[PDB]
């Protein structure tokens, strides 16, 4: 059960918890005397939008920052690296292990908010599979791909959605219009039940006749549902948790560089224990998952409660432990796939030969999405004289690619997709090389010239989607020429069919940590 | 903990005869603050706090509790319940009688030492500590009682808590809003639908509802009045504020639902093998609302005013389908209240070896001890009767066997025992294997032992009223001999006089009757 | 620390102390003279074996017969008896509070290796307690080391002599006698500053090769015949011509009293302190076992392996149940396999009982222990007609272990008995309701057919039934014994008696005394 691995953390992390009434209370006084609470409202009702664009983002990002600028209760940027010391060895591999997973659950929990989900024509069972994944995750349109948030820089949501004790306490006050007071007794009795069990809906409703101010929390809302402005149940007895100046709630955690260690060390006694585990499915967290997810993101700060808005990257970016694809990432790419559209326009092109590829890429015109990747070559001696005449790519710059995802992705690929490529036999042997058969193929036998006619065009808008091209290449008369890049020939071959090429931003279907590793 | 898994499992259990009366509970606790006199509660905790309490005493309470139990709707009327073969099984009724004969027990001697008392004074250091942890497990000249009085089934159901006067307690003598109560308790409440609060939860639940510092965590259940502050008592007030979570506090019993209330309790106790402990002192879930239930088949056993209730849960419960280890410990613990030092008569009716009226008298603290036990022969015995001591022996169906060897095995060490035959009582005591105890013999004359048979019988008939037959002497009709009032009056022959005093008997009369 | 009381006792003792480097060689070249190395290595074979036997254990025990014959350092059986003298009588309290508890912590560590602990069908929760304790002390379903029919012929026959190990070291790393002699003694050096670690043993290896025969990874599980870092260090401590070496100490009767008095002001001025922890001896208790096993001898360094009894048995102290022999019982009452059939029977009434047994018949063991009766007038009775108990037989039996065992038997056991009504109140008496009962009902007839069967192979097991029984018909018949009761009931229910070692669950001197 979920709250006996949360009271056991308690028990063992005892030591590390404060009494934090005070200083959250400060926060939320300046908070009050501070803040634009039309602006809050403003930004609930943005939340509020079932699609949401860069225009909302920045309204959202500018409140997150003047909220941060007026507390101090705030987490600061710390990079840690974990080594042995006081985590042992096999402690460093269990928590590497998990890490990872929780990479999985996150990036697939997150991503497809604003990566989407293609619902359009399918069959019922894809439709099926697809909204059940939604509906775990909390979540249209055009076309028909089903996007929450429209934003040329996704990684600009990071860290935007958190809670804070100090914020949902200044807007209980503000917002419901009751004396600071009266919200701070509504919270600690909140905090009270949560020393003994999860509240429910029915503890609340008892409690909201003693105070009215309860009657604002939403109990259907998840933190998958919310924002910082939002009130949930879990915003409530969160604030609640350090109105106590008694009982080893975990909220009022702080970790600094020389507690990180040690901090980890008791989750993983308490993890042993009771055999607590991350896992493989996306969505609400278990205290497991929470707890390290949450430590993980800063080694300085109090990781359940102050404000995480201005930390860039994720927990698996900010602490790293130093000392084929798996099940987890295999579900991540799977995920992922759910962006394209089946039916429409893709095409494909790779660079090195078919049966020694060294560059893939993907790309729907009509959507915008790109699959694009790397693998390092089997034969060296014909990989130079490709990249001497036509990739330009220098070996030792895949060695930190992904193994795996060539067998992975063309596996994932729909069912009775139709593949439209300039050369057809290359593609082919590829594709029935690793086992599928069934990809019809569209060659369209461009000539030379006609070809290459928007690669300039090409290459000055989406040069910054492709970094591997560094050799110089030459043709024989010997003369300098731009480099073959997969991702770049789909888009000037197809322009070049099309008679043009549109100014439009793309979408790569493929997250970066997936490419690399 | 093993014993909030058996409250939880009760809660599921029970749960559909639980209730909803936060309303009521309320009202009665409007009731109490519009009407009752808070002095006179102030009163009652005054008296409460003295160390030795009288019938004076006895009185303010009773008073008040006739007071406060006129003021709330909340109440338990007499109802007496006959658990006959039907909803309950024919094994049911035997598990539950042997049940509610170790409950019976368990409560006599965790109860009856406040007022019955335990000797404190010139005994052993190994007594004295076995007597001292006695003590301290039940709450509390030589004696120390708590409870001095006349008639101390006075004290039966006086001291119960209750929701609606903790309520109003709390409001009035807090000096707050009785919202601010409310809100507490409901806080404290919430924690009891989880775990059983301690006082780690009630520190951090003070700190922000100042009113829960008058709950002192040192008062416990036993010695204390539903006019005290206990945890217990919150915690009882708290889960009547929730209207929900299958609190066994807002249980309600009716004559039609008392069986099937049983029967799921002995459900619960087969599942998770609940028992009645013989230890004294504080009850377990399943001893309590056995307890509570049993007391009437008419009420809410938790939360309702219980202070007109007469008996008690063994006596307004039956089952209808030598001594018990349970009553041995009964009675071994009884006797701790004699001065093993003081003057000590013993006198008997019938021949040594065919024993049918023993009795034992401490003159100096005026307790006493008085049984019977059926004849072996019948045809000395009605000798006897017509010469003697006029027992019908039919009389003696209903009395309790095996208290001859039992109190003559507990009888302490190294006693003293006066008496007017010496030779018929050694023969008795050795019968029994007590070689050790040393006899007086007064031997005083016919005429001069019984000089004060009137005055004694004036004073104390109520104590016997097993002579019932005529008894004559070489013939004229005679006063028949009782084995107590011999005692009585050969003690007044040597002392030149017979006190105007209150005896007390040692073994409760409940023990010398089936 | 360790080191700390060790330094300390070190200052204390140092009168005691004396060179005996001389004796040692001698000893080890008596040894290489005498010994059959080959029957070493067979003994290291049998050492490196996960479960042995009696014919492994006769092997240890005759290789320490041969070395004890060769050797001149050797402690002598000699019982010492502590009276008030040099010793105050509150000298005499600690070291009885003591020995004590060092009885339940050396048994806690030891008699799992025999007796066995079962690591079956059990909880998560119950297998991780379990191998915590099997860690701490260096150790079908039942894990046991030694599988033997007597367990004390396992006493005193696994310590390390300092002789010994400079011999083996010797003739079977194959160097020169003086190269191990120098290699020891720059380990006793370093001992006389801190307990060397594994850095201070991979340094000195590197100027001495024979040192690297030593394992670094304890003196539980291990014998003389073994190259711990312990045996090392004790060797080394031999080597130096001063420097306080408590292993060079020598007890006679006469210095005996004053050596505890001088440990005892340590204790005193240190707070040193027996610990509850069952494996590795901490300095104190150390130095409490090897001096109280005999007053004659060299209590570190001699050969002991021809001493019988155990230290809390050769000295005493002459002026319901404590926390450590709980803590025994709780472990000892690991061995028991909670899924198995289990048999109970009790003599005298469930109120009163004056004889408890318990029998697993698959694996063999029996929980078996007596009571003194409260009703003297019915045990009397009992006595005529059931189980020929002499009450003063049941004085020196150790009380308070009815409670104590029936709180401490697996949770949700099922048991077989002749009769279920009198196991059922006395069960119910301590509140084991979750233990369920099976009522066998034999006939009287043949409850019994195997009684005299049962007798014939075990009466050893219990000597408590000396009166005379009759039955009224009045004729002599064989006194009922709770123990004999579980065994032919079993019998009877089996269709027949193997011939089977049993193993007693209890320890014997926690039965009486
Ligand atoms: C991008 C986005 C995320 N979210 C949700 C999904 C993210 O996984 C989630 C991240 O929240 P945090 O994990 O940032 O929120 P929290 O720390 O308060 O969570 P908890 O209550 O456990 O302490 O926010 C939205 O509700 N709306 C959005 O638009
Ligand atoms: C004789 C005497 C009895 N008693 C009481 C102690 C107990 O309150 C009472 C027995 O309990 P009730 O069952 O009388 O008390 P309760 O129902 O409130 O207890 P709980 O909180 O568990 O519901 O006998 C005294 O307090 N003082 C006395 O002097
Ligand atoms: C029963 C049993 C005991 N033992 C032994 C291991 C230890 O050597 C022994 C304890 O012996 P001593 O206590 O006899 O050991 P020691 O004096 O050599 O050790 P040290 O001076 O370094 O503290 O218990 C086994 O090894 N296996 C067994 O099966
Ligand atoms: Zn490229
Ligand atoms: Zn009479
Ligand atoms: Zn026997």
């Amino acid at each position: 059960k979920s709250f006996l691995w949360t009271q056991s953390l308690r028990r063992e992390l005892s030591g590390y918890c404060s009494n934090i009434k005070l200083q959250v209370v400060k926060d939320a006084q300046a908070l009050l005397h501070g803040l634009d609470f039309s602006e809050v409202s403003n930004v609930q009702r943005l939340m509020r939008k079932e699609r949401r664009d860069d225009n909302d983002l920045k309204r959202l990002r500018d409140l997150n920052q003047a909220v941060n600028n007026l507390v101090e209760l705030k987490s600061t940027q710390q990079k840690s690296i974990l080594r042995v010391g006081t985590l042992t060895s096999d402690d460093l591999l269990i928590l590497a292990a998990d890490l990872e997973k929780l990479k999985s659950k996150v990036i697939r929990t997150e991503r497809p908010l604003s990566a989407g989900v293609y619902m359009g024509n399918l069959s019922s069972q894809q439709l099926d599979q697809r909204r059940a994944l939604l509906n775990m995750i909390g979540m249209a349109g055009r076309d028909g791909v089903v996007r929450v948030w429209d934003v040329k820089n996704a990684e600009l949501l990071n860290n935007q959605f958190g809670t804070m004790p100090s914020l949902t306490l200044a807007c209980l006050t503000k917002q419901g219009q009751v004396d600071l007071n009266d919200a701070v007794q509504a919270l600690t009795d909140l905090g009270l039940i949560y020393t003994a069990k999860y509240p429910n809906t029915s503890d609340l409703d008892r409690l909201t006749q003693s105070h009215p101010i309860l009657n604002m929390i939403d109990t259907k809302k998840s933190s998958l549902n919310i924002s910082g402005y939002n009130f949930s149940l879990g915003a409530a007895v969160k604030a609640g948790a350090c109105m106590l100046d008694g009982g080893n709630m975990l909220e009022t955690i702080k970790v600094s560089p020389q507690t990180m260690d040690g901090i980890l060390k008791s989750i993983l006694k308490v993890k042993k224990a009771l055999g607590m585990f991350i896992s493989d499915t996306p969505g609400e967290r278990n205290p497991y998952e929470n707890i390290l997810y949450k430590i993980c993101l800063s080694g300085d700060g109090w990781p359940y409660i102050a404000s995480r808005t201005s930390i860039t990257g994720r927990a698996w970016e900010n602490t790293v432990v130093d000392l084929g694809l798996t099940y987890s990432q295999l579900m991540t790419l799977k995920d992922a796939m759910l962006q394209l559209d089946p039916n429409a326009k893709t095409w494909m092109d790779i660079e090195g030969r078919p049966e020694d590829p060294v560059e893939i890429a993907l790309y729907q015109p009509s959507s915008g999405c790109y699959i694009h990747f790397f693998r390092e070559p089997t034969d060296l001696k014909q990989f130079k004289q490709d990249a001497k005449y036509s990739h330009g790519i220098d070996v030792t710059d895949l060695f930190a690619t992904q193994p795996g995802l060539t067998s992975a992705v063309i596996d994932a690929l729909p069912r009775n997709m139709v593949i439209t490529c300039q050369g057809s036999d290359d593609i082919r042997k590829l594709l029935e090389s690793q086992g599928r058969k069934d990809i019809k193929l569209i060659d369209i036998a461009l000539s030379k010239t006609d070809s290459r006619k928007y690669e300039n065009a090409v290459w000055d808008q989406y040069k910054d989607l492709c970094h591997m091209h560094t050799g110089v290449v030459v043709e024989k008369k010997k003369e300098e020429i731009t480099p073959h890049c997969a991702l770049m020939d789909c888009i000037m071959f197809d322009a070049a069919v099309s008679g043009g090429l549109n100014t439009s931003v793309l979408r790569a279907v493929l997250p970066r940590d997936m490419v690399f590793r």
